[PDB]
């Protein structure tokens, strides 16, 4: 059917990686084969996900980007890289916003902040 | 009593990107009282700015919160630069963690993840 993919900045540094993965762990938990994948340095790569479900029966895609913010490099690189995975694999994508631009995440800093004024 | 809060994120000079930081921070520093952006390097306001505004008006204590879903090298950077304006101002600034450690955001993330699948799936 349809299997929806958080696209996390990888890294080389375990910790980047573990801090992403418990990031994404309430949604992998709640959501059928949602799964974090990594553009680059860990895996699993966009690639490797996108073979998986194919492989399963999957042709229909939606990347969340766990992004606050996107540059200009991202902006260009990122749908370019759902393109060239789009007709590589023969999928439909869609690339939904970043999560940085979601109201959602301008409300949960403030009930952080006042998780640390309460601290503070 | 009373408290500023800063949260800090990484400047550019891409207007999208600083945009985007600007509102990720709005609920918070309309919402609350003593609370403001403040970015790293490349774009208004610095760190030495709020923190020499928020002195100005009186406040002492701070507490910086990363606007950074993990950390890099910013964990040496931001220490150093917490250090040398609390001597340069003489105050107080804990250093908070960033706030992709806090669960909430992996919640508001699975939140944004629902909103994302019922337009797909319907």
């Amino acid at each position: 059917p349809h299997q929806i993919i958080l696209l996390a900045h990888g890294s080389s540094d375990a910790r980047w990686c573990e801090t992403f993965e418990k990031l994404a762990e309430p949604t992998v938990e709640s959501i059928e084969n949602a799964a974090i994948a990594y553009m680059e340095l860990a895996e699993p790569s966009l690639d490797t996900i996108v073979n998986r479900a194919k492989g399963q029966g999957v042709e229909q895609f939606t990347v969340v980007p766990l992004f606050l913010a996107a540059g200009r490099h991202l902006r260009k690189d990122v749908p370019a890289m759902i393109e060239r995975l789009e007709a590589e694999h023969g999928v439909t994508i869609r690339l939904a916003e970043p999560i940085g631009k979601n109201p959602r995440l301008g409300l949960a800093i403030r009930d952080v902040v006042k998780e640390e004024l309460e601290r503070s």
